[PDB]
C-alpha cells in the first residue's frame, strides 16, 4: 500500500506552486503605486529570489536526509510553507513581498528534495518509478493551471487578503494527513552511507541529465517575465488576459508528463528526451515572429509540451543511473536534479535583460533556440557502461 504516499506528494507538488502562481494577479497592484518584448526589472528581482535561495538550499537537504531520513524535512516543509502563507496574508509592502518569496522558496526545496527522493526510494522497479514520477510531476501543472485563475476571481468578488487565508486553511488541512501517515515521531538514519556529491558531479553521465532540464527550462524563463501584461496604464485595454496567459503552458505541460511516463519506457527513453529538445527549440524560434499578443498563444503549447516530454523522461534517469553505478542513495542525486531544474530562473531576469541591452531581445531568443538543438545530439551518449 505505497500508492497513498505517493498522493502526499502530489499535494506537497501542488499546493507548492499554487502559491507562487496565486500572486500573478496581485503583481501589478503595489507595483506602481512598442515591442511585444520590453523588459521589466521589478518583476524581475521578485522572479529570481526565490528561486536564488531555493540553489542556496537545495545541496544541504540532500545529505540532510541522509542523516535523518526523509519525513522530518517534509514535514519541516509543510510548516515553512504554512508560515510564507501567513507572512503573504498581511504582506503590503514590496520588500514584505520580497521576504515573502524566500521563505516560499525555502519550503520549496524542501518538499521537492525529499518528497522525490523518498518517492525514488518506494519505488525500486524501473518502469513502476517512472511512470509515478510522470504521475507525480503532474501536481506543478495543476499549480500552474489553477493557482491564476483560482486567485483573479475572488480577490475582485470577495476581498483582497481572501485569497490567501482561505488557501491556508487547505495547507493547515494537509498538515494533518502529514501527522497521519509519516509519523516524523522517531528520527532514524538510512542503511548505508550516500555517494559524495562531488564524485556525482565528477561522472558525465549526470551532467548531461542535469544540462538538459537546464537548456529548456532556461529558454522558458528567459521570457515569462519579459510581457506585457505586468505594464501598469490606463491605456491597457483589460485585465481579462491577466490570469488567463498561463494556460498555454500548464494544459500542455499536464498532457506531456503523463503521456510520457508509462510511453518513455517503451521506446528509448534517450530518444524521447532529444525529439523533446529540438522540438523545444524549434516552438522558440517562432517567438521572434509574434506581432500581437495573440501570437505567443502557438508557441507555448509546444514549449510545455516539450518540457514535460523532457523532465517525465529524464527525472528516472538520474535514479537509475545512481543503482547502477553509484550508492543507492536517492537524496542527493534528485539535489543536483533540481538545482539543474532552479538555475534557469536563478539567471534568466538578469542575463536576459544584460542582452536586451546588447542587442535586440527577438536575437536574444534566435540564440537560446539554436543552442537548444545543439545540445540535442549528444543525448545519444545516454545508454550507460556498468
Ligand atoms: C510569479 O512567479 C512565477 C510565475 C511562474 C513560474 C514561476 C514563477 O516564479 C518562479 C513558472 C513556474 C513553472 O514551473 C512553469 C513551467 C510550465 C512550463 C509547466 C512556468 N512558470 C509559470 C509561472
Amino acid at each position: 500500500s505505497r500508492k497513498l504516499i505517493l498522493f502526499i506528494v502530489f499535494l506537497a507538488l501542488l499546493l507548492d506552486n499554487m502559491l507562487l502562481t496565486v500572486v500573478v494577479p496581485i503583481i501589478p497592484s503595489y507595483l506602481y503605486s512598442k515591442d511585444l518584448l520590453n523588459e521589466n526589472v521589478q518583476v524581475g528581482l521578485l522572479f529570481a529570489s526565490k528561486a536564488t535561495v531555493q540553489l542556496i538550499t537545495n545541496p544541504f537537504i540532500g545529505l540532510l536526509t541522509n542523516r535523518i531520513g526523509y519525513p522530518i524535512p517534509i514535514f519541516a516543509g509543510f510548516c515553512i510553507m504554512f508560515v510564507s502563507t501567513i507572512m503573504f496574508a498581511f504582506s503590503s509592502s514590496y520588500a514584505f513581498l520580497l521576504i515573502a518569496r524566500s521563505l516560499q522558496g525555502i519550503g520549496s526545496s524542501c518538499s521537492s528534495v525529499a518528497g522525490m527522493g523518498m518517492l525514488a526510494s518506494v519505488y525500486t522497479d524501473d518502469e513502476e518509478r517512472g511512470n509515478v514520477m510522470g504521475i507525480a510531476l503532474g501536481g506543478l501543472a495543476m499549480g500552474v493551471l489553477v493557482g491564476p485563475p483560482f486567485g483573479s476571481v475572488l480577490y475582485e468578488f470577495v476581498g483582497k487578503t481572501a485569497p490567501f487565508l482561505v488557501l491556508a486553511a487547505l495547507v493547515l488541512l494537509d498538515g494533518a494527513i502529514q501527522l497521519f501517515v509519516l509519523q516524523p515521531s522517531r528520527v532514524q538514519p538510512e542503511s548505508q552511507k550516500g555517494t559524495p556529491l562531488t564524485t556525482l558531479l565528477k561522472d558525465p553521465y549526470i551532467l548531461i541529465a542535469a544540462g538538459s532540464i537546464c537548456f529548456a527550462n532556461m529558454g522558458i524563463a528567459m521570457l515569462e517575465p519579459a510581457l506585457p501584461i505586468w505594464m501598469m496604464e490606463t491605456m491597457c485595454s483589460r485585465k481579462w488576459q491577466l490570469g488567463v496567459a498561463f494556460l498555454p503552458a500548464s494544459i500542455s505541460y499536464l498532457i506531456g508528463t503523463n503521456i510520457f511516463g508509462i510511453l518513455a519506457h517503451k521506446m528509448g527513453r534517450w530518444l524521447c528526451a532529444l525529439l523533446g529538445m529540438i522540438i523545444v527549440g524549434v516552438s522558440i524560434l517562432c517567438i521572434p515572429f509574434a506581432k500581437n499578443i495573440y501570437g505567443l498563444i502557438a508557441p507555448n503549447f509546444g514549449v510545455g509540451f516539450a518540457i514535460g516530454m523532457v523532465d517525465s523522461s529524464m527525472m528516472p534517469i538520474m535514479g537509475y543511473l545512481v543503482d547502477l553505478r553509484h550508492v543507492s542513495v536517492y537524496g542527493s542525486v534528485y539535489a543536483i536534479a533540481d538545482v539543474a531544474f532552479c538555475m534557469g530562473y536563478a539567471i534568466g531576469p538578469s542575463a536576459g535583460g544584460a542582452i536586451a541591452k546588447a542587442i535586440g531581445f527577438p536575437w536574444l531568443m534566435t540564440i537560446i533556440g539554436i543552442i537548444d538543438i545543439l545540445f540535442a545530439p549528444l543525448c545519444f551518449f545516454l545508454r550507460s557502461p556498468p
